[PDB]
């Protein structure tokens, strides 16, 4: 249903400067024009956003209206060539079942690190991905 939705907005550091989200998919659900849930995109466009620095996009995905069932995907962040990570997301329909997302970086040359979201209830919700290039210290 629509009341199963996750929007992740991705914010990008200087460090970084753009960002590619590639390799989109999703195993239930659709993906979403944030906030129109009646605006569906297709897997192609979600992956051929660019995000730049300073100026945050948002990737929404939701269940499909009137079923029981939720959202579940994944998306690549790229920097150039090279993998950065992969954001997942698990956002079950069934009342009492856990949300989850997260982020899961290639190496330690990146680090996405997440806020928000509700682990409990309908929607995961808003979800905020903060992405930059990091070294040993």
């Amino acid at each position: 249903a629509y009341a199963e939705w996750i929007a992740v907005k991705v914010v990008v550091s200087k460090s970084i400067g753009t960002v590619g989200i590639r390799n989109a998919t999703l195993q239930w659900g659709k993906f979403y024009r944030y906030t129109n849930k009646d605006d569906e995109i297709s897997t192609e466009e979600v992956s051929s956003m660019n995000v730049q620095a300073g100026s945050p996009q948002w990737i929404a995905s939701c269940g499909r209206e009137n079923a029981s069932s939720g959202t579940q995907g994944s998306f690549d962040c790229y920097d150039g060539n090279t993998k950065m990570g992969t954001f997942s997301w698990d956002d079950p329909w069934k009342s009492g079942a856990t949300n989850t997302w997260s982020f899961t970086p290639a190496s330690a040359d990146y680090a996405g690190i997440t806020s928000g979201g509700n682990a409990t209830g309908t929607d995961i919700g808003e979800v905020t991905l903060t992405l930059g290039r990091f070294s040993e210290n």
